[PDB]
């Protein structure tokens, strides 16, 4: 039963602006691959 | 003005979620840019 | 961009994410191209 639907580009604006507004767990995963990358990709000395 | 209803927030949520995390992991610049915007006009 | 030492939490990135989705044209001109390569998984 998997259905994927095509949104619009202001259909998208709207939908990811829920999603980041309203469903925690959907932002918890965001930021921890964001922690995750971060931490990883720190150079070990800057300039 | 109107909303998508949650049948399509929905069926779009892990497409939306796979595509904000490709430009996370892949796209230096994209972070750049929330790291500027954030210092320059959220603070 | 080479290096990243800002590290946002996670109402900062919140906030963030919704302030150029809303206003910034291009930010969701790119969100949009990668969406679309995500969906048509090309």
């Amino acid at each position: 039963a998997d259905l994927s639907i095509i949104l619009s580009k202001s259909q998208l604006q709207d939908t990811l602006i829920h999603l980041i507004k309203n469903d925690s767990s959907f932002l918890s995963t965001l930021h921890e691959v964001y922690l995750q990358v971060l931490t990883k990709n720190k150079d070990n000395h800057n300039l």
